[PDB]
């Protein structure tokens, strides 16, 4: 009785469901470990096939959780990880990718991202990313927290037009990218991965969200994700953690936001009317 999840195409032609799973802060409580693992399994079985992680998340701890979650079902998952910019030199990126593969317990990531803009020339990192693609260790590369000038700089370097995604902060409370960055990415066929789709929980106290949630017998969290579902070229990345959470996130896709719902959300969560600096968490 659930409706299918819309899918978002990457430049290379692969498709993933528009609702994925994040792992920030997994791996830190040994009491939570079995729950975290199982929420990610649950998520995959519910069709939330993208799993997002990073080397920084507990220094490989989140990667190891993901690695356990996908045992015997590597093919059910689209696995994303990241390189910290302090590691994003030519040799360092390769070394980072290799530790990531070991932690994840797999031969190849689906998508590997530069975590934010750092001090190594973009062209070195892209070269390392392309050497890794050619080696069968990653399927695709992208970036994260890149503003519109960082994207321009990126295009300018060799192979820089191969960027597969930009992961940036986007939710009802943080809509600044609508003004410039989100349209550029869409016009370019580059998906945006919306991290912190519930603003880390800060959103969930908003009265308008709560009101609309009552109108649909839903949670505020679910109404916040149903919003992002109506945004084309966007893949939302809610953190799972608990199997109940995962099912909640999944069912958010069943919500039909009315025409009146969307105008109401815009009134209470106003789209940007001018360029704003990219917000980062």
């Amino acid at each position: 009785m659930h409706d299918p999840i819309p899918t978002i195409a990457f430049p290379d032609g692969r498709k993933v469901p528009a609702l994925g799973q994040g792992t920030w802060r997994m791996g830190e409580n040994r009491a939570k470990t079995a729950d975290e693992v199982r929420s990610l399994q649950t998520g995959l079985d519910l069709g939330m096939t993208l799993i997002d992680t990073a080397e920084m998340y507990g220094d490989g701890a989140a990667e190891r959780i993901v690695g356990e979650a996908i045992k015997g079902r590597r093919d059910e998952a689209f696995v994303v990880s990241k390189v910290l910019p302090s590691n994003a030199s030519r040799a360092g990126t390769v070394a980072a990718c290799e530790r990531s593969l070991r932690n994840l317990g797999i031969d190849c990531v689906d998508l590997y991202l530069l975590h934010w803009r750092g001090g190594y020339p973009l062209a070195e990192t892209v070269a390392a990313f392309e050497e890794l693609k050619k080696a069968g260790k990653i399927r695709a590369w992208g970036v994260s927290n890149f503003d519109v000038d960082d994207m321009e700089e990126l295009s300018a370097v060799p192979d820089g037009g191969n960027v597969a995604a930009n992961q940036v902060l986007y939710n009802l409370a943080r809509r600044g990218i609508e003004f410039d960055l989100l349209p550029r990415c869409r016009a370019q066929g580059v998906p945006v991965m919306a991290y912190s789709p519930l603003d880390e929980g800060r959103l969930l106290h908003d009265a308008d969200l709560i009101h609309i949630a009552k109108a649909h017998q839903a949670t505020p969290a679910q109404v916040a994700l149903a919003f992002l579902k109506t945004c084309s070229g966007v893949i939302s990345i809610p953190k799972t953690g608990s199997p109940e959470r995962a099912r909640e996130n999944r069912d958010a896709m069943d919500i039909h936001l009315t025409t009146e719902n969307l105008a109401e959300l815009d009134r209470h969560f106003p789209p940007p009317r001018r360029k704003t600096r990219l917000e980062v968490i």
